[PDB]
């Protein structure tokens, strides 16, 4: 799977190895080997998140897999919130997570 | 909706409060409450849009709802087109919409 | 089709006039007119790739058409893997290509 954070922070208020952090993270919330996990993480933007402009964070998830995933879904955004608020010291109102569709990936050889 | 807008316009160069402006603009396009609305703005990228590197500006909108959307999903694009290609200073042929699916989406609790 | 790279090499790393030469060459390799290509590079990002934060980088290649696709797919991202090696001077193993879905999209008139 693979991870996108946008967040308004100021880089210098996004810690630093967030996207090992997060990457960690996800594979143990999602039960996937790290080796399959990916996590861009994109500060310093403008945002509105739920209409608002105060600080917040938007995460990605996208991956193959469609059938079934709803409830486990709900389950791994409930722990990517707990570890994104206090990561960021964001509100869980303030961070949003969505989930996208990929047709396919494929790593270089 | 999730609107995600990427621009090669350096970062002095995107009015501030755009990410405010077009939130309260799509709201009022999309006919959707603000607070279901989201504007996330990376300014400064480097971009080649139609095969040209002049100033230009991507708007992604993405929600789950797919059925029944292409003749609104036209109607609103005319209005984006018109509120970005005044906020930008761009012309409209160098903003280009486009429409992409999502799963679902939670707010944090 | 639409390209998005996400990397995390420094700014001062991606080579200048990367967009335009990835446009040319995705037009060739795509087999599609340079009017009809767009590209995005989003440089100096955190990231872990297949679970590392060495130098690597994310690409999307986002259309409409997905049916008889995969080995087209394959084809392309070989290509691109070659020209972004060279580009970045990163391995083959530090690039992901993904490949989305679009419902639609329209240029301003």
């Amino acid at each position: 799977p693979f991870l996108e954070l946008d967040t308004n922070l100021p880089a210098n208020r996004v810690p630093a190895g967030l996207e090992k952090r997060l990457c960690a993270a996800a594979a143990s919330i999602l039960g996937k080997p790290a080796d399959r996990v990916n996590v861009t993480v994109r500060p310093g933007l403008a945002m509105a998140l739920s209409g608002s402009t105060e600080p917040c964070a938007q995460l990605s998830i996208s991956s193959i897999g469609v059938v079934g995933t709803a409830e486990d879904n709900r389950s791994h955004s409930a722990h990517f919130f707990e570890f994104l608020t206090k990561e960021l010291a964001l509100g869980q109102d303030r961070i949003l997570i969505r989930f996208a569709p990929l047709e396919s990936w494929q790593i270089g050889k």
